[PDB]
């Protein structure tokens, strides 16, 4: 029923890690450099963490949830899921 929006992610194993990742996007590192050097998400971690379009019921919903309440290029906190910690950048928004 959502809008699709289109996201990339980093995902790592704790929150001290993410919390890491988040602050050295602000240090002068890519977000695409970024999830080639910590995500543990093979499927993206080879395309700067893009996950491509997707709408409700796509991904995970603790991912969902975090994702439609971010601004485009918004950055988020920690996440949690069942995959571990993710630190979220929605790309584009319908």
């Amino acid at each position: 029923m959502k809008p699709e929006i289109k996201a990339s992610h980093i995902l790592v194993k704790d929150e001290a890690t993410a919390k890491k990742v988040k602050e050295e996007l602000g240090q002068g590192k890519s977000f695409e450099e970024l999830a080639k050097q910590y995500s543990e998400d093979t499927g993206s971690k080879e395309k700067g963490g893009d996950l491509g379009f997707f709408g409700a019921g796509k991904m995970v919903k603790e991912f969902e949830d975090a994702a439609y309440k971010l601004k485009k290029d918004e950055v988020s906190e920690p996440v949690k899921s069942q995959f571990g910690y993710h630190i979220i950048k929605v790309t584009d928004i319908e």
